RNA sequence: AUGGCUGUCGUCAGCUCGUGUUGUGAAAUGUUGGGUUAAGUCCCGCAACGAGCGCAACCCUUAUCCUUUGUUGCCAGCGGU
């Protein structure tokens, strides 16, 4: 349930960005500098990464609902295949800013998605003109383009997966007030502290966010199970 | 001192609210930005997400055809003048 070392350096989870973009309050999580490339350190990585695994089991096994958050076009098609996959939820576009705090208005643009799925199912555009017919659909699309992967959210989520926290500043200032526990992807740029649960690693590879993916897969069907 | 009614900026395209967020606060954000339009009209990006009054559309007239009717209106196809 769990994943080893050995799949993780092929992975390249330890790549991280230059000496010019690092964040002093990753100190901790560097190990060192080759050409001017800091590598993040596996060591404190590993077993964190279980005890973030431990705590997805928890929250899991009293159903609850998880979101992974990635707003990177070189991440946002894994997601779509990760929640899907898992019965989950997630969030691979535009993080608008309020998805969270501003819930009570969010509920209802997804009762306007909801409006908009309803009748594009029994074809209630066919006696409307090819104007307010494609106008319904340019914003059906869109809302599918916003609010598509959490349209059967239900509430606020109990937890949060992010990918680059730095990427994803937003998502975590909402975590931090409704008090969620967040699990966020911490790359050796990115903030740790908004975070309570930092697993350092790669962001900017594919087959690195997909190890984190795969291990998140299985655990959270553990949970349904 | 007022109701109702009116002129003007101006038929200019702007004016605001609910929630969330930012700053101790007045407030800001939304309404900024790239393009575009007669126009905060529309698309994309974006700590903003939506909505309301406006703009537009629905109203009237004019322009083409068809259907319905032919008076006191009209006169082609046929007669008497």
């Amino acid at each position: 349930a769990t994943v080893s070392m050995r799949d993780m350096l092929k992975a390249g989870v330890h790549f991280g960005h230059q000496t010019r973009y690092w964040n002093p309050k990753m100190k901790p999580f560097i190990f060192g500098a080759r050409n001017k490339v800091h590598i993040i350190n596996l060591e404190k990585t590993v077993p964190m990464f279980n005890e973030a695994l431990a705590e997805l089991n928890k929250i899991a096994s009293r159903k609850g609902k998880i979101l992974f958050v990635g707003t990177k076009r070189a991440a946002s098609e894994a997601v779509k295949d990760a929640a899907l996959s898992c019965d989950q939820f997630f969030v691979n576009h535009r993080w608008l800013g309020g998805m969270l705090t501003n819930w009570k208005t969010v509920r209802q643009s997804i009762k306007r998605l909801k409006d908009l799925e309803t009748q594009s199912q029994d074809g209630t555009f066919d006696k409307l003109t090819k104007k307010e017919a494609l106008m319904r659909t340019r914003e059906l699309e869109k809302l599918e383009n916003s609010l598509g992967g959490i349209k059967d959210m239900g509430g606020l989520p109990d937890a949060l997966f992010v990918i680059d926290a730095d990427h994803e500043h937003i998502a975590i200032k909402e975590a931090n007030n409704l008090g969620i526990p967040v699990f966020a992807i911490v790359d050796t740029n990115s903030d740790p502290d908004g975070v309570d649960f930092v697993i350092p690693g790669n962001d900017d590879a594919i087959r690195a966010v997909t190890l984190y993916l795969g291990a998140v897969a299985a655990t959270v069907r553990e949970g349904r199970s």
